[PDB]
């Protein structure tokens, strides 16, 4: 008997940990459907050509490696904001807001939940759609806020429970929480429609609850930047401060980088002066401050009008490529002979296809083809090449027909 | 009212706080020696040699940006844990340890403090010395720990206080916590002597507490890496089960980049798997995965001959230059006409000094000759350039004349 015997072995997660068991397979036909991690038509990671040219500028400024703020790089959090905002944001303009650098999405949901656990007076719950990203859960609850859920999808229908989700937003209680995912929800594949979102945002503001947004995906589900901030914009115009997390993980391509941000929309620029302060206060004794590598690459990209160019240009370039995924997919499907409708694959946006196979399936996937997915039925989509489409295809078909 | 009408505004931060005035003081003769960050001789950041070498290596491998592993580049995991305990160590070989990549000292400190709190189902309490680095608190009390503490400098000897350590260190309650910095201790420059320590050990085994190592300096004390651990290694010699975290921020500049690491020390190899298990479900919903530059870089370093040669090296004129600045501070202390005994200057180790000035005086260094540095007497010597040195002299002198 040692300090730590009584430990037990705990399980690997549900998403990253697929990447382990992937990691580990032998056949030259694996594919990883797991992780949302961007992929070339070559099968290939890419790291966009803003991105090589950013560091190159990095490289050539002969930059130091001193600390950061706690509260990250001046310009990459302006941005930030910016980014999700709009500039002719009154939000903005007024700079009744608040931006702090932070570790990519997680690490920027987990401030927000904590500056939450600590400042939310009002309630402790947190309402999450059914269903919702694996991790929200643990960060929350971890964070030592209770979870709650509201219906969200329609399995049946392979789209918005919209009926349900209205009933159950409607009864949240008054000053609660309640997470919204921006665009592009995971792991549905499907997003409330302009004239649905005007709705929840009539909903939320008369029950005056909080709405925390999650926006891992901005420029993913229609291509455009713009298009994509556009109910987490009306939220705002409508008079609803709202909280939120911003990654670009995968708009910019800085998986390992860890670029993020947590923002916090306040009555006054007053008011925010003294959010910053606590939130400084809460990231300290965390991590100290922000890693710097990232930062400045985005930093300088949205900052300078040239790659501010040449990235959306890129991004469009991805969904474009996972357009023709799923396209190409169902075409393979038929092909192969499916007898079954696969329209949500097309009619789903983001990296992902929520495609309702079940376990073992998901398992015959593995063990069968090498082919690697979370055990939702939620392959990345991304993940996908001209070179394995009709593979996929075929093993989907086959474990399916 | 609002959602934030209750929060009020916070303090600055004790040690980074000072770094914002500083930023805002026009007088072309301020002086930052408040937080712990090394300049060269012309009292500019140091951007270490090896490490710009092994950024354009990064660079040429035209490597990617995916993600990382829950627990880190693994080659930079298992360097650091080598570093820290020694190539020969039986701990070591034998594989009972726990690496993980943190975010640097602090989070990797953050992340064995959440542990604890999770798993050290013996004791709430952690023993801090007196006095020590000001993070340490906040750190262990939001992760849900008790504090408390244990006598250790003596300022009216500007030494160690070992006896009173021995006596309190003695009285504490079994399986509780015991900080110990394992060299350089901040922000007193005062370690033990390897004899002390070799005391200290026995009282630790004999009340079997755990011993949570905080390990920022290493090669800075002694400007050997090795001497600098001799501490640490006995404690696990000894049979010790220590937790430990360490930076690479100094000792390689990495400040911004966020590189250091967490390692706990188990009974064998397998009860190393569990701990890790749990290690992983614990960094998940905090950042999901570690910010990847710093890592690729000290790892590369570490692991390519050379540029250890290289890095060890520069850690020694490091050290030097430290040392010098000291030894030409005190001089110039007496050319000044200083009556006072500076003696602990030189005596002290370390980046820093802790120089028995009054709050007043700290006052009048900053307002007057806009020398910026921490209110507890402490300056950090690493910040002081050859051309500034006699300034300072100049200063400290009125301030105490
Ligand atoms: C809804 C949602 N929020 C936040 C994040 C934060 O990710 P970050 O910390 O790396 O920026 C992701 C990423 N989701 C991925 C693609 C990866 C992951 O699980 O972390 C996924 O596979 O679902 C996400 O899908
Ligand atoms: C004892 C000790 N531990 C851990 C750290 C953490 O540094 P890291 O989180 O970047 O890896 C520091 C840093 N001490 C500094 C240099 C910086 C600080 O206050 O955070 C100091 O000024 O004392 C330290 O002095």
């Amino acid at each position: 008997s040692s300090w730590w015997s009584h430990v037990e072995m705990g399980p690997p997660d549900p998403i990253l940990g697929v990447t382990e068991a992937f990691k580990r397979d032998t056949n030259s036909k694996k594919m990883n459907l797991g992780v949302g991690a961007y992929r070339d038509d070559n099968g290939k990671p890419y790291v966009l050509n803003c991105v090589r040219k950013a560091e190159a500028m990095i490289a050539a400024k002969k930059m130091d490696k001193e600390y950061l703020p706690i509260a990250g790089l001046a310009d990459f959090t302006r941005a930030s904001a910016e980014l999700a905002l709009g500039e002719n944001s009154e939000a903005f303009k007024s700079g009744r807001y608040v931006t702090v650098q932070g570790i990519s999405g997680t690490g920027s949901l987990r401030v927000g939940a904590n500056f939450l656990q600590r400042f939310f007076k009002f309630s402790r719950d947190v309402y999450l759609p059914k269903p919702s990203w694996g991790n929200h859960t643990p960060i929350f609850r971890d964070a030592g806020l209770q979870l709650q859920a509201y219906r969200y999808y329609d399995p049946k229908t392979c789209s918005l429970d919209f009926t349900g989700a209205m009933e159950d937003i409607s009864k949240i209680p008054e000053k609660s929480i309640i997470l919204l995912h921006a665009c592009a929800h995971n792991p549905t594949g499907v997003d409330p429609r302009q004239e649905q979102w005007k709705e929840l945002a009539s909903v939320v503001k008369k029950r005056n609850l909080l709405a925390y947004f999650d926006m891992a995906y901005q420029g993913f589900a229609s291509g455009d930047i713009n298009r994509d901030a556009w109910a987490l914009r009306h939220f705002i115009e409508q008079g609803i401060d709202v909280v939120l997390s911003q990654s670009y993980a995968k708009n910019m391509g800085l998986y390992g980088e860890r670029a993020g941000a947590f923002t916090v929309i306040c009555r006054d620029a007053e008011e925010a002066k003294r959010v910053e302060s606590q939130l400084k206060i809460l990231i300290r004794p965390m991590y100290s401050n922000p890693p710097m590598n990232g930062a400045r690459i985005a930093s300088l990209i949205l900052n300078t009008p040239e790659l501010r160019k040449e990235w959306l240009v890129e991004v469009k370039g991805m969904a474009d490529r996972i357009i023709s995924m799923r396209t190409q997919l169902v075409s393979n499907l038929k092909k192969e002979g499916s007898s079954h409708n696969w329209q949500h694959i097309t009619d789903q946006i983001g990296m992902f296809c929520f495609t309702g196979l079940k376990p073992e399936q998901v398992e015959r996937l593995t063990k069968e083809f090498s082919i690697y997915m979370t055990k939702d039925g939620r392959i990345s989509v991304a993940g996908v090449a001209s070179s394995n489409v009709g593979y996929l295809a075929h093993a989907i078909h086959q474990v399916t027909k």
